């Protein structure tokens, strides 16, 4: 088992597709080992670039092919470095980007705290050829200035782990298990776009939901709540490109779903105090002066479906 | 005809566009079969890895061309490997991601129940050269947690059939025929983001529709119900982009033209009871008192149109 | 001229781009031609397959690049076969996908019926150099099931035609003439979406635009005919991202233009209803009366406007 | 100074990108030149196609790189043919799909006349090592037959030009100098789609705006403004995802911006008029005439924003 | 330490994704270094073209792979040309086009002013193997001419830094650090598309929210403020898609929050006029007669939001 360390050194994060729960890492990694002693010309380590550390695999060099189990296709890498030293160990850099994927979940999607995973695994060498001996991510090019869309909270998690294979068992009998590498970046949403955006045009207008009621006869009043509707629907058809789908429901869209109970509440209210004329003459005053309660109520009922 | 033992592991499955009826699987596919016996360096098998195996296919190793029947372009493989054993038997071990199409068929587009389907057969080897024995598929990494948007039912059903093929007729007179591996993982919709966030609003416009004739006067009765087209046109240009175009109409759609017809039939009626006056002084009570019975008979033709 | 007989198996077609008039073909394309006899091993044909015939075209071995005239691109070609027969005849297999353009006709975008043609034609070799002697197109694949949004009519025309070229007589003086291949088929549009979902809702639309003149007054009556111009100009916001930019004005289209002519002839019989009072104080009748003769006569317009 | 012949066959344009102004070309190049003579078997051309010129590019053979100056990216080059000629000629036939890009000037972008700009140049040889010696330009496949999107006037125009590089300067002292083609295809849009959807419903809400002056009192004057501001509103998100964004202003949305001073013109002369009332009795007659001069006026102020 | 002279002719600047703060750059890089002399075919210096390099890179001969730091991914480069020299400099021509990031800065949306980096490093070789000596950044066929839609203000600045890194210290013990260039080029925004399209219809819409207050009682001052919030909702999803989401808030969105904000306070002083009838008596003057102090008030409202 050949001890290989890790450095991977994550330049950048960027286009989380929340719809696909993909985000593409932009980085380098860097594999150490140490194998046979060789000859190299001078003391200086000798330094094979792209399109030319092929040939030393074809002459039977042993490089690696460390993959990554959680990548969307294949990573579109750049350059490739592979530093030979006369004392005996091989460096091989590379640079990557990907898009990677993982199980995020909206909770809360205005303030979603998810954490980015990079797991990185030996392709066909098992622990007992390959073992990854340590790992440190030089999560130092990220950094949150408060204009990012994405608050990287701490470091990098950094987790070793062996992971037993089914597939590999019909073709490896008892060796079927590959050593593995999981980094977890915990980040946190920038809430303040949807806040300021998304959230407060609701509060006004469910307070306007709360205000059509102070008109002081019915037929107005039905048409007045008709164009509200629209106008629910209008902005409901708003913010329809912005979230995946799922199957609970994201802050938003219990804001959505209030606002229509709230505008159909304006609905049947105003028919039953319509029909809570018995014989066409009773006024309507005790389900009238909902313009204080009613509010005070949802706001409440808003409380609940915000926490 | 070469025994040959496929194990495919589907590490994922995503991306379903329903719109060209495609979606994108992630995955492994290992194949063993048994060939002429070779000497290797020990008794440590030979593995050989990507950019390396097409060195000892173009020396003169036997490695086919499993191609995918259903596949959209050509796959974007990843890492490969081939394990040569002294023993005889060669392995090859490939990861795969495929944009797979299939014949899905959107009967009830928030409740549907389709299979993925992954189709895969040897290229250029008939039936008397490669024969597939046995595929088990280790649908083992996909897991529904009630966060997914397709609900993964049960295992995977293998089928290993046999096909025969016209156009390779004018070539091969006898032997067109060729072995083939149908694997089916059936899945259900996640139906719940549909259900409360695209058809309880057409439940609430559709009972506004039946709450539009409480009015007593007939040209703010016509004014309010063009404001609710207009709601009804606002709400069908939402969900105009999340479904695909079929011959027949998936449920959104028959809500979509039912709240249409609602509308209208509260055209109708209000015309047909302002012209319900023969001679201009007779009053409308019995057409005017479907604020009941035409929303009860709307809840049937509801309950049809959802059956 | 060698003789080459091509059998082209066209697996399905989707991807209608109607805004690019391109559409996506996959399938396989069989070649078959005679050559100068060869000694194989045993009297089994022999079997290349990719990236190994291209060390057999560096050998000296002949295999036209048979191009696709019609194609965006280059074709994202998957696997290739290159059978060599002891008898002395070639057959080359291949799996192609690609970009087909073709000049669509788009008189009437629910009712369309075009053809997909491909285009096929070696790219260097003449007629005096490479003749194609027959095709069969085993369009037996693509089948309709009433689902599929095109339907596809009948067979596959196969044409085998002689096309000469200009800008090829400078470099070559007399011989500059290729033969070619034209596959075309025929396809209908599958209309039931459109009709069930972007035309019916225009009648409804029209028809109450009919419906909007039983207002005994005329103010009201204005605001009534600038909801509803809003509401034409919803849904004529609705469905502008379907269908490609013509010259001529697609079915919708007239529809649209329809539903405005007949808001803007509502807009000037109530303005001219309203100067028909010469001193203020005769009424409307004989132009108020349009409830039954301008629908009817717009039923005339639109039954034009359809046919 | 070698002389090249060049032929640019162009098979058809598409794709026009106005967004980012570029355009996909697709076609054929051919260049002729004459080198040493050489021994070809037979008299006979010898023919190199594809992943074949390379070996021949690496054993000694001359062939130039003729780039694309005012391509984006690198062209998605398909097959590409080289002709030895036993006379000494040598033809290098490529086909060739770019997206190539120039400086579309969008002053009147419904009817918009640019020009196709193909820029072809030596990547490396200069004046005193290649030279072009003509170009004709075989525009025949292009044909406008008015369903076309753009109509191609006239013939294409070939102009060879002489062009100095600053930064070849401090590598090359005197000799920084390279020859280059422009190839120039004359084009104008299609106006009938903008016409026919998109300026004469801009007419018919500009003659609504000069019809909502008949009420004849104020309150519902105002409510119908703002019902025609949401109208205009509704038609100005229409048309904002078809044209680029520029300085100055395209002649659709000179008609939006008409649009809204007409309405706002609606609401100051109405409030100017409720405001003509002096001590609230004297009544609105000289200002609310402007049923026939208003019209008029903006009918000019149309005339003079589409000229 | 080598001298490494390089030049950069930035030939365009387009695709600014302000989603992602990325950016296409193309254009040309060239590397001059002084080695070791040869031998040349007579004085003329050795041109090798694309393809053609690699070879001479496997043979021995040193070129280094000058990465891009703030590249997103791999940059699609084109030709690429070795001059050698019978002197004993090297000169590396190349065109790449890349998508490059940078931390934009989205204070001023339609008044901005940031920066374009392109940061340019060897990816192998350190300070003491490799350094850059000068570099003239030849921005010559980049010119403003008041159509483009970033304006790129004068030259481009040129920057050659010293950068360490910590994640090449466990690989490298002292030196681990590179030399780098970063290429500034300070570009302004075109802002009249903006002024002139989703600017000015927020002033109208404002005025409009302004002389809303203009009528004489109470219900229908509510349905116009309730179809002015639909207005200013389809105005907001309107210009929802042109730009970023950022933390703190772009000159747009405090428009479309002012409005928000202008047409609750109409709700408020509305339902305030309503209940300042002490005892349902008493008239409204005083808070009725803000049809000039309100607006005046939000003018500096708007100033203080705009500044």
């Amino acid at each position: 088992p050949v001890d290989v360390s890790v450095s991977i050194f994550i330049n950048k994060i960027y286009g989380v597709n929340t719809l696909e729960q993909t985000y593409k890492v932009d980085g380098y990694i860097v594999a150490q080992w140490t194998g046979k002693p060789r000859k190299t010309p001078g003391d200086k380590p000798l330094i094979v670039e792209n399109t030319q550390i092929e040939r030393w695999i074809n002459n039977g060099l042993w490089v690696p092919a460390l993959e990554f189990i959680n990548v969307v296709g294949s990573p579109d890498t750049g350059n490739k470095r592979l530093m030979l030293f006369p004392d005996g160990r091989v460096i091989y850099n590379a640079r990557f980007l990907g898009s990677f994927s993982n199980d995020m979940d909206f909770r809360l999607f205005p303030f979603d705290r998810q954490q980015f995973v990079l797991e990185l695994e030996p392709f066909s060498y098992n622990n007992q050829q390959l073992r990854f001996s340590d790992i440190q991510v030089y999560t130092e090019n990220i950094d949150n200035e408060e204009i990012d869309e994405w608050w990287i909270r701490g470091k990098a998690s950094t987790h070793i782990s062996d992971i037993r294979y089914d597939h590999l068992s019909s073709v490896q009998p008892n060796q079927n298990e590959f050593s593995r590498i999981t980094v977890r970046i915990d980040a946190v949403r920038n809430p303040s776009y949807y806040l300021w955006s998304f959230i407060l045009p609701l509060g006004l207008i469910i307070a306007a939901s709360w205000s059509v009621f102070w008109l002081e006869s019915f037929s107005e009043r039905l048409q007045t709540s008709f164009t509200l509707m629209l106008t629910v629907v209008a902005y409901a058809f708003y913010t329809s490109n912005i979230l995946p789908r799922l199957p609970y429901t994201t802050v938003i869209d219990q804001m959505i779903i209030a606002g229509y109970g709230s505008i159909f509440a304006a609905i049947l209210l105003i028919i039953f105090a319509h029909h809570r004329q018995a014989n066409g003459v009773e006024d309507d005053l005790l389900i009238q002066r909902c313009r204080l309660a009613f509010p005070l109520g949802f706001l409440a009922i808003g409380c609940v479906l915000v926490i």
